[PDB]
């Protein structure tokens, strides 16, 4: 399908291309004709009047083409993207909806009221662990002691 | 999965692109309009003019796509990251839970009053170690020495 | 087209149930780490001052 | 733009905070292996370095 929006693209840039060229020459040939009518001939001068002219209502209407042509080939580009857009959407609703299937809300609410339980054991085990360890060490750190270094650093704490 | 969240993101920055470009020649398409009515040309005029108008209403356009497709595009973006989210929590909470089963608190604490007769064993190791070895070089250190020092050492102890 | 967007609607609609489902357990799991005293002195501590500077 | 801005901001708050707890999870791992490890090693070796000896 985007071949034929390509050679939409294509045939657009290359009107207006021609278009361009046929402007230019119109240019040339009005050059030309000044150059020719300055001797006094009444026949080159007229046929190359007259190329001008058809130069430039070529001019008009390729440039026509290229917009009407390229008025079509963005309607085009839209119709692809669209396109893109409505494939990769069914893919997400697709995939999501049948790991929609297994992954039901109830199954994972029920995982998550686990989830507490599980990590409330957790801190269980944390307080229990740091009693213990607490309690075998605790020779190395008497409460008096502490109790006097916190007050000796809190009467002059912000005295410096 | 991912694959689609990809191709939207695509598609969404695509039609900002084209946006951008239908925009720029909008501008462009004025300038030329503007050198085409200073000849005089009632035509070329029209058509650019019409050109001009349609690449705007074009901007308007995709610009609007790109809006709403974004908005699939975070949404998606949404689902997939909470879908990583799951899948890892849902295996911490597996494997914190076979390791909660072996590992279950009351072997745990045992474990830890363990811990607590085993240091302590520690220590009295360490206090018998200590009287003996103090015991047997002793005759290198006496008391009566140490205190005539400590005394020493007492009485001048902060006048340097 | 209609039909698998309807179906979209319903689809990710699913998805935020599950979303707000999974940050209710999810926040009051570790909610002890985040008492709603401490936020409240703080969002004011922030509050009086907060263009002062 | 703005509110998909709170709303992915908000996920990174309590994705975090999970993060955080699991955190504590491992490395409380860890300190129980290796407490685990001296506990035995030291009991094996206080088995015939018992103090009477």
């Amino acid at each position: 399908m985007e071949k034929h929006l390509f050679n939409l693209k294509f045939a657009a840039k290359e009107l207006s291309r021609s278009a361009k060229k046929c402007d230019k020459e119109e240019k040339a040939e009005k050059a030309k004709i000044e150059k020719a009518i300055q001797k006094g001939n009444m026949e080159v001068a007229r046929i190359h009047a007259e190329n001008a002219i058809r130069q430039k209502n070529q001019a008009v209407n390729f440039l026509r083409m290229s917009a009407r042509v390229d008025a079509v080939a963005a309607r085009v580009q839209t119709a692809v993207t669209m396109g893109k857009v409505t494939k990769s959407m069914a893919g997400v609703v697709k995939s999501m909806d049948a790991t929609l299937k297994t992954m039901n809300l109830e199954k994972i609410s029920a995982l998550m009221d686990k989830f507490e339980h599980q990590f409330e054991t957790l801190d269980v085990q944390t307080q229990q662990m740091e009693d213990t360890m607490s309690s075998t060490t605790t020779l190395t750190t008497p409460q008096n002691q502490v109790d006097m270094l916190l007050q000796e650093m809190a009467d002059e704490a912000g005295l410096d």
